[PDB]
């Protein structure tokens, strides 16, 4: 129809406490590490239910996410093989007539590494609907915002693999995705750099 | 002062419809046959006096009452229509508009999804799901309206209109979203009630 | 050193019954047509072991895991008879017992009430159901058995023999309860089969 | 950074109802009668992170609050000395360049009674995210609104010390601050003449 | 075969009460003025025919209704006497017993504690507090019953003999349980209302 | 005052993950590291009000948990310093009028270390009512059944203290307490020793 498309980001396997995390945060079917994966924003939001009905019948692929917000909707599949994962993405974008660099860019709105964090600041993260691992006090903390949300899931892959850090939360929905790792400051700086990269790769498509 | 963006008026709500409201109402739960006002204003801090004013009129219930960023929604209903009604010209009569002064009702989706599969059937149930659960292998009606509160009279026709179950009805924020099931002609007919029902709204 | 409490077995779940597991379970979701099977031993905390024997053995998922106080719970389920079969036969291996050393399963409710009043059906529905609503003037089946896991079975065969609509399974706990709706004819039929169910497991 | 100040708003001595809030309905540390308290709100909104960092460092205070929303976000602090509260005040005041008077005005969104509440009324109030007490009916009803949100921590513990009024609830975050208490006519009316005049001493700045 | 579990009569909901129970119950909700009736069965699951029959009765709505492993619970309401106290006696000739058949009313705590410290006073305010909120400095009668239906009408007589706050009345599983707030006085006062009104109803 | 005495467990020091899992999901005054920590469980538990009300006015002690079940009680108070936490057990233990070894033993009902854990046995531990961090597929599993449930604590916290393990969930509430811990084969085995070794003394009384 008129579907812009805003977010494919596309990770062929999946991170261990990664794919732990969308397992235990998730509302429908659950990953498991090693997983492929693909996330997609289109708008409008309604458009997510016929693509999901699309990429569900092509392939042996999952769902794992369904969301339809004010300005536009995010779904996710997942399959153990890389190979449905795209299948599935080609006939989303077919549908759509648009190709993958037709994705929106991906905006830092924050990063930063937050040194010793202090027991009351771990204490917070951990009681407001904290879904992963407990930060904890004295550690380092890796921080990381961007516009659009739907990447921050790859980002995040890429910190993990990259890096031997602690994943606390990933908010993957709404205008704005939110990362938060802990771990000493010098994997916390690994995982950053990679972050900043994979979200480098990204811009330039 | 005031302005009123929703007025719709369900002079008997279908049962599926009335249930569903029921089920995830937190105010007073409507029954099927009662009457029924949805009625969204704003500055959304509004509802307060205006559901003081429509409660008092009346022998009439309060059914839901919130107040949102941009604007506020309340609901009356009573098994007398007679006593909705005087409510809601009661809460024109403060806010001074017409039932015909409100925005009209605009289609930001209506669609049939066939044959849908088991996950996308449970990630829908899953999910804000109060009503009945939808089932693959059925055919899926969804609408969407802007401003929401008209998709709840959207949602009682389409049930009289058509043999469907309701499986939702999200009636809060800018959005109204709606999702029936059924078999592909039943679905069909939904939406055409639904269409009905809209343009009968625009016409004021 | 471990009792058996439910051993049960469902070679291919009824829609309804597979798409509220999966709309309430809180791990790995079953799809219609899927083989299940739910286990219930003594102590509780065996379930732990149990599951990594059984998950290990096959393809099976695991869709349940619950260490209650009495005892523990545990369901695990396959696209195919065989990973299902088969995982069980390694638990019953492990904890030195065959099937047929389980509980027997006590009917402790079953009742039929036809013409449900509007407030009674709201109730029912606002009290934590993940199913399909309980609409008014239908007639509802409850039933209730001792343990708990084996009104997952009664549910399915219930489903298999009967037009109903299936409204509340619970499966964890000491008592089991299923809900459902539909004409007399229908709620009557799966009364009917559900005994039957009851029957054939008490054979062992 | 280009930290903005949004929100600076000191309280001396927390008044028994509010301090009784926002310990039943914050998921930080918790605040005492009579505790000083700071509720300051920037943006962007992932500074509160570095910002909080900085004022559990500097003094003794706890963290109460922190927030994080789209386009700003908040933060709590408090501890029984209210030297400790404003010395971690100015010290995120330095990291921010930003002087207490730097904040955003407080402007009036909402400011109503409304006599004799009917039992319906007061039940959706009553059922919809209170956490501090029932609304009675036939009591009346004070209800303010402010923008930002932040102010009307101050506005309800000010219309609390000055009349004999009951604090349904406090909502302190997104863009509106929305503030409801139960009294007579006269208990609202003294309640609502003290909200708008710690409104105008803020507005002086 | 159903056993009289409780059998408690209000003939007017303190507003504090009527207030609470609108804001914590699951069903149709009551005002402050209305009679009301508690009522636990024996076995549990026979709360479903109970309720049927009581609303077919009079005009009365349906307030809470539980369903616990070993008992039920049961709570209509309405704002006249006359349709409370004829439905109940319905329910009383349906399973055969004099509203003397309900069991004693016991009492397995009734404490003040004068001055509670904030930690305390937020303890119980965040912990399924639903009523107004326990604040510090303060004297807190609590009252422990068994069997707890009888906690609503204690709750009830409380409020009317002291100037009390009511902090929670929880009315469901095997113990009764109130939390209010006051001086030391009215605290006092509420206590002895509470175990007169405990008195009067073994007195039968 | 007629108070059987069913647990008491004296913490000296409460280990960093098993500090902020508490917090996490405490409804009181959250502990941080290092805090003095103590549980009792009394019956009847309709008692632990008062013995939290002399608890709290006896020292600087602050309230944690507090629950009234069907047979018992429990409440946690903890703090910054020892002092104060042990002699608030004294105000209570003389209140109650018995002695510390007046408690319970503490009974093992279950005891296992389980490895290999899979992607799904992993998942669901992490759905459901997991608020420590995330249980991984591949590593090992302690699991540890303890009655009463106020011990698990301790045997939690001794377990932290000699082992590099992860902590993933504690239920002390109930009738049974239940402890799940993660590391390699190593580590859960030393967690373990750790844990038999400290119950061992809370049975001595």
């Amino acid at each position: 129809n008129n579907i812009d498309l805003r977010v494919y980001s596309f990770i062929d396997s999946l991170q261990p406490q990664l794919a732990s995390y969308l397992a235990t945060s998730s509302q429908g079917f659950l990953p498991v590490p090693g997983d492929a994966c693909l996330w997609i924003e289109v708008a409008p939001g309604m458009a997510v239910h016929r693509l999901s009905d699309i990429a569900l019948k092509a392939t042996n692929v999952r769902l794992g996410e369904q969301v339809v917000e004010r300005a536009f909707g995010s779904m996710e599949i997942h399959y153990r093989n890389q190979s449905d994962v795209l299948a599935s993405g080609e006939a989303v974008l077919r549908e759509i007539n648009h190709a993958q660099e037709d994705r929106l860019p991906c905006r830092i709105a924050w990063k930063e590494i937050i040194r010793a964090i202090t027991p009351d600041h771990a204490t917070l993260i951990n009681r407001q609907l904290r879904k992963g691992s407990m930060l904890l006090p004295g550690k380092s903390m890796f921080i990381l915002e961007t516009e659009p949300a739907g990447y921050i899931v790859q980002a995040a892959n890429e910190a993990e693999k990259a890096a031997h850090v602690t994943l606390i939360d990933v908010r993957a929905f709404g205008n704005f995705g939110r990362l938060t790792m802990m771990g000493s400051e010098a994997e916390t700086e690994e995982a950053m750099r990679a972050a900043e990269a994979t979200i480098a790769s990204i811009n330039a498509r």
